[PDB]
Parts: structure tokens; sequence; C-alpha cells
């Protein structure tokens, strides 16, 4: 059913995927652990490296 | 697209929703890390921190 | 809101649902905690046991 993943409030996050260098962002955090995040970009939901993302407390 | 978050069988959780004091649930789990939990309470999936979640066995 | 959850990729997951003896998959990974993994098969996202669950690098 419809469902609404409420992000981490306070933080943003900037990311990259796969091999690309280029930094995306910023996003929403959802969920940090295991040496990875998981991030909410507009529609899409990734798994990124903790190395890979930039974790920023606004 | 569309789906389903399928909650873990057996299990209910109560939760403190950021500064409100009162327990809300009973909510669904869908994840148990060691820091914090993830529930899903009718459309909305939350990431509480253990401290404020009590998880109940049924 | 609409929203798609991106699988990690170059992983395949077969799994069991608890009780049901019969293999199912292959299915997508989304994260792999410690002790339990989560999996999309088609509409249904399920958090799986570790024991019940063979994930695949290809
Ligand atoms: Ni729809
Ligand atoms: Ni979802």
């Amino acid at each position: 059913g419809h469902h609404h993943h409420h992000h981490i409030q306070n933080f943003r996050v900037y990311y990259r995927d796969s091999r690309d260098p280029i930094w995306k962002g910023p996003a929403q955090l959802l969920w940090k652990g295991e040496g990875a995040v998981v991030i909410q970009d507009k529609s899409d939901i990734k798994v990124v490296p903790r190395r890979k993302a930039k974790i920023i407390r606004d």
C-alpha cells in the first residue's frame, strides 16, 4: 500500500553512486548502519557506503 | 513502483514520536537495529531510537 | 509518496518464508544487516534471517 518513509530530521546527505565521482544531493537521511547509509533523493531511495556519503547536521 | 513492507511477524511496537511524551501504537516492526528501530504506523514508516521504543512479543 | 527502493547491484537472493520449506526467488537485495537481510521480490519487501537466505554475487 501507499506509505511514506519519514526522514531523520535535521540531517541532509551528499552522496556518490557506484563509481561515478560526481557528488549528488542534498538528500534526506533514512537510515545509517553497517558502514552504509540509506538516502532518499526525490522518489529514489538508495543504499550508499558510508565513505561515499557526507552527512550534514542542519 | 508499488510495494509493501511486510512487518516482522509476532511483534508489535509502542513508540514515542519527537517531543510528545505520550506513547503511540501499537505499530508494526519493520527492522530492529542495534541503536534504532524502523516501525510502520498506518501509512507512516518511522525510525525510532531504541530508548523511545517498546517492542512487544505477541 | 511514490518511491522506488534501488537494489544493491550484482546480487541475487534466494530465501524462505519462515515455516514454508520451499525456496523463493530470485529476489533483489536491499540491505544486508547483522543477522538478517532485506529483500524485494516483485511488490513484496521482506526481512529474512541470514540463515534463511542465500546471497549470490552475479
Ligand atoms: Ni499509487
Ligand atoms: Ni517503501
